[PDB]
């Protein structure tokens, strides 16, 4: 599947927005995947001891992945899916050290997709809910070819 440059560009518009606060982003897409998929808090071995939504909150250690990823999630973005260099040692990682399957992929592009809602009401309708569905779908297809690839 490819993008269409009007599709790349709501995509960074809606990026850009985040950018005003990564860290609450970060913290508020971490948070979102383990209450509606706490199983992926066990791949998390430095934090997977957190209970509850205010401990989550409070930790700096959680705070910090949040930024990692949606920082690396944003320079993948804005090489509007020429993004050969850039994928390859996250799923390299992500195959090998993490062992995150793509299922949880796909439940933390819902958990994006849910915060960007909550966090831009107004500003975040069908046209750009769709652009960036369509990026975050390419983004997983892409990683998915490297996990095959691997043998993951
Ligand atoms: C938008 C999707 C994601 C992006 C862009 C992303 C990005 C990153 C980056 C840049 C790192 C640090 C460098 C590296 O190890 O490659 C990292 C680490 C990690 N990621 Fe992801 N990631 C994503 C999704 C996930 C998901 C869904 C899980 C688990 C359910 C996960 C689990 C981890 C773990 C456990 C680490 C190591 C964290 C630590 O140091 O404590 N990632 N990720
Ligand atoms: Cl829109």
């Amino acid at each position: 599947m490819v993008l269409s440059e009007f599709e790349w560009q709501l995509v960074l518009h809606v990026w850009a927005k985040v950018e005003a606060d990564v860290a609450g982003h970060g913290q508020d897409i971490l948070i979102r995947l383990f209450k509606s998929f706490p199983e992926t808090l066990e791949k998390f071995d430095r934090f997977k001891h957190l209970k509850t939504e205010a401990e989550m909150k409070a930790s700096e250690d959680l705070k910090k992945v949040g930024v990692t990823a949606l920082t690396a999630l944003g320079a993948i973005l804005k090489k509007k899916g020429h993004h050969e260099a850039e994928l390859k040692p996250l799923a390299q990682s992500h195959a090998t050290k993490h062992k995150i399957p793509i299922k949880y992929l796909e439940f933390i592009s819902c958990a994006i997709i849910e915060v960007l809602h909550s966090r831009h009401p107004g500003n975040f309708g069908a046209c750009a809910q769709g652009a960036m569905n369509k990026a975050l779908e390419l983004f997983r297809k892409d990683i998915a070819a490297k996990y095959k690839e691997l043998g993951y």
